[PDB]
């Protein structure tokens, strides 16, 4: 019933580990989805682009069933980050 995120959607949104505690009209997959790469943790206006055509994206789980229609779920995953290696 928590994740994490890198400064790629952080930067915007300001937030990238949250958990899982209240519940409400926010799915479980609905938050999962944004803060993963969908946008608005980001902003839409990408800003120079970065491209379009396959991305990574490795996540932790606890090993349970990646659930989004369901905010009273028993859990989502662990953490969220992507591939950086280099600098």
């Amino acid at each position: 019933m928590e994740w994490k995120l890198f400064a790629d959607l952080a930067e915007v949104a300001g937030s990238r580990t949250v958990r899982v505690d209240v519940d409400g009209d926010a799915t479980v997959g609905d938050a999962l989805d944004a803060l993963v790469g969908a946008h608005p943790a980001l902003e839409s206006r990408v800003f120079g682009d970065d491209g379009e055509l396959y991305d990574h994206i490795n996540v932790l789980r606890n090993g349970e069933a990646a659930a989004l229609g369901e905010a009273t779920a028993a859990g989502d995953e662990l953490a969220l980050f992507p591939p950086v290696s280099g600098g």
